[PDB]
């Protein structure tokens, strides 16, 4: 056993939320599984969905939580001990408010901003040192509040651009793993 890696995506359960701005993390994950072969199934001694296999040159483990978020770290902590994994070999995908609509950036460490799920995770592990993949959506109209703006649907002109963007994020995840942080930062960035 050469000591593996663990990849994770964030979102909420049901038909009611399937296509809001806050569910982007779920969409990129259904695609990666189609590039491997099989479908999901529940892990009984923790309670979540999992898939195992081969990718970009090495041994990998994939997942999706099943609870409302201010309650989502009670299943991520236990899963990490069952297989004996270090904190520097963990990767996570989510949505971002401080960048324009159609941009991507990579990172290690720092502050959590305004996402509720990110804080629940670092509080169960005991530290803030893990890797991240950011995707932006913009700022609110006038005097409209930030927590109500992310639960709505997209407008019509933004709707014909979404399937193109989901493809570019998957290609970028395979490169971090097979080449490294500093060099992969030189092809995708600006200023």
């Amino acid at each position: 056993m050469a000591e593996p890696l663990l990849v994770v995506g964030l979102g909420n359960p049901g038909p009611t939320y399937a296509k809001t701005r806050h569910n982007l993390g779920f969409m990129v994950a259904d695609v990666l599984a189609g590039r491997i072969g099989s479908a999901f199934k529940v892990h009984k001694k923790s309670g979540a969905e999992v898939v195992t296999g081969r990718l970009a040159g090495t041994t990998v483990v994939l997942a999706k939580p099943r609870i409302s978020m201010n309650e989502s770290g009670r299943q991520v902590g236990p899963l990490a001990k069952f297989y004996s994994v270090p904190p520097q070999q963990i990767v996570v995908i989510h949505d971002e408010l401080d960048i324009d609509f159609g941009r991507i950036r990579l990172k290690l460490g720092g502050g959590e901003g305004g996402h509720n799920g990110l804080r629940s995770v670092a509080s169960a592990l005991g530290t803030k040192n893990f890797h991240r993949v950011r995707i932006g959506v913009g700022r609110p109209p006038g005097r409209k509040d930030p927590a109500a703006f992310v639960l709505e649907n997209f407008t019509s002109a933004e709707r014909a651009e979404v399937p193109t963007i989901v493809e570019q994020a998957a290609d970028a995840t395979e490169l971090l793993i097979a080449q490294g942080l500093e060099p992969a930062q030189n092809t995708v960035h600006a200023w």
